[PDB]
DNA sequence: ACGTCAACAGTAAACTA
DNA sequence: TAGTTTACTGTTGACGT
């Protein structure tokens, strides 16, 4: 609770400071879906997740026993918890609820779209047990 | 209304400094 | 070493039938 909290806390400043150093300099009102989506995408280069491309011997593999040149992306747990925290820190700082820019359809779409591929990537399944 | 899913909450590990 | 945070887990509330 009090690590998740302050957890929360620092991806909301980090997400702050992501809009300051935008270029051009982005504003929170106009954090499109699309913009949410680059967001997403610009974190990619802080994941420690192998995703196996297509034509990789490894496609499907979770323990590889070989490197590859396939790239290492935010596995979708992550992004799943990161876009509940960052939802509950739009509205803790006074943001009105229908218009969470986290919670917008564009959102859902993609988390959809990099759970599916990943599990066939990594041969993983993102399901509870 | 169970059966699932959505909406966040919470924990574990290992990498950085 | 100790702090951080990605990665994985857990669950209340809401949804769907
Ligand atoms: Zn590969």
């Amino acid at each position: 609770s009090s690590r998740y909290e302050n957890q929360k806390r620092r991806d909301w400043n980090t997400f702050g400071q992501y809009l300051r150093n935008h270029r051009p300099p982005l504003s929170l009102s106009r954090c499109s879906g699309a913009h949410v989506l680059e967001f997403l995408r610009y974190l990619d280069q802080f994941g420690k997740t192998k995703v196996h491309t297509n034509i990789c011997h490894f496609y499907g593999h979770p323990n590889p026993p070989a490197p590859c040149p396939c790239p290492l992306r935010q596995a979708w747990g992550s992004l799943d918890a990161l876009i509940g925290r960052l939802r509950a820190a739009f509205e803790e700082n006074g943001g009105k609820p229908e218009t969470n820019p986290f919670g917008a359809r564009a959102v859902r779409l993609y988390l959809r779209e990099v759970r599916d591929m990943q599990s066939k990537a990594r041969g993983v399944s993102y399901e509870k047990k």
